[PDB]
């Protein structure tokens, strides 16, 4: 098929993990992931989708996956995205139980660091729960993307128009009591009975919570969005500053603008270009092979691997 044509210039397919298969970047011999979309299987849903491809190229942070390429063909849509061979959050929460507070903070600062990033760019994510966070290989978490109604807020049911950045707080709130405790706090075999415990707010507190997990959990799990504790709040708030005595760190470390000279003086030699030039073509980010092999050098020199393509 001619669609994998190009793309099998750039990538060797491995196993399948839209449809993700695991792939290897042939220049670099970095692992991705890819995922394959269909545009006829899409059909009307073809130009949010687009709009959404947009919303990752404008992402670039420490704790979200990091979009390389993006390629079309006459029928597919390829995104190629980092490889988290860590896993994802809920299979790490069923290996050790529950977390104890200590081990919540580290972990949810980084998901308030990711979502705080989100809503600075103009977006809310939406969809928050344990699947959407996996972890890399430094074990540091990074953000993808009736099935995900238990971190659906109340408004967000009724299908009254919502405010993306409150309904993200009380997904984060669930997160919160999932690390923590184990299980939901909104939780039934019935659908219809699932709807009317998330919409009356009520849950139980296990005795294993200290005083401030529970007042923290409180102001996220309102069911009015108005009583919902705002971003900047949750940044420095007391649960949050414990043990750190600094707020969360939400803006991005990963530049657009800052470049690497060892990845550009690599990139030159290959390209038989200059310093200037090359610099000139990658600040272009047009998500093309350039992007990737770029990107994936960067990846590729963290790990302390040898740069040479
Ligand atoms: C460990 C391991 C392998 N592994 C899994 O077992 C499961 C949880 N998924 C999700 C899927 C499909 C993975 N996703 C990504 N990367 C990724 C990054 C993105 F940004 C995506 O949008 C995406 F779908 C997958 N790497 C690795 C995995």
């Amino acid at each position: 098929m001619k669609d994998y044509d190009e793309l099998l210039k750039y990538y060797e397919l491995h196993e399948t993990i839209a449809k993700v298969k695991l792939a290897c970047h042939i220049l670099t011999g970095e692992m991705v992931a890819i995922k394959i979309m269909d545009k006829n299987t899409l059909g009307s849903d073809l130009p949010r989708i687009k709009t959404e491809i947009e919303a990752l190229k404008n992402l670039r942070h420490q704790h979200i996956c990091q979009l390389y390429h993006v390629l079309e063909t006459a029928n597919k849509i390829f995104m190629v995205l980092e490889y988290c061979p860590g896993g994802e959050l809920f299979d790490y929460i069923i290996s050790q139980d529950r977390l104890s507070e200590e081990e919540t903070r580290v972990v949810f600062r980084q998901i308030v660091s990711a979502v705080a990033y989100v809503h600075s760019q103009g977006y809310a994510h939406r969809d928050l729960k344990p699947e959407n966070l996996l972890f890399d290989e430094y074990h540091k978490l990074k953000l993808i993307d009736c099935g995900s109604l238990a971190y659906a807020a109340p408004e967000l049911i009724q299908g009254k128009s919502y405010l993306g950045s409150e309904a993200d707080v009380w997904s984060m709130g669930i997160l919160l009591y999932v690390l923590m405790c184990g299980f939901l706090p909104f939780d039934d075999d019935n659908v219809m009975a699932l709807y009317k415990k998330i919409m009356r707010g009520k849950y139980d507190v296990p005795k294993w919570l200290s005083p401030s997990s529970i007042l923290l959990l409180q102001q996220m799990l309102q069911v009015d969005p108005k009583k919902r504790i705002s971003m900047k709040n949750l940044l420095n708030h007391p649960w949050i500053m414990q043990d750190y005595n600094y707020p969360v760190e939400w803006q991005s470390k990963n530049p657009f603008i800052h470049l690497d000279d060892d990845c550009v003086t690599e990139l030159s030699v290959h390209h038989r270009n200059n310093r200037q030039t090359m610099e000139d073509l990658i600040s272009l980010w047009q998500y093309d092979h350039l992007t990737a092999t770029y990107l994936l050098l960067l990846a590729k020199k963290a790990r302390g691997k040898p740069v040479r393509l």
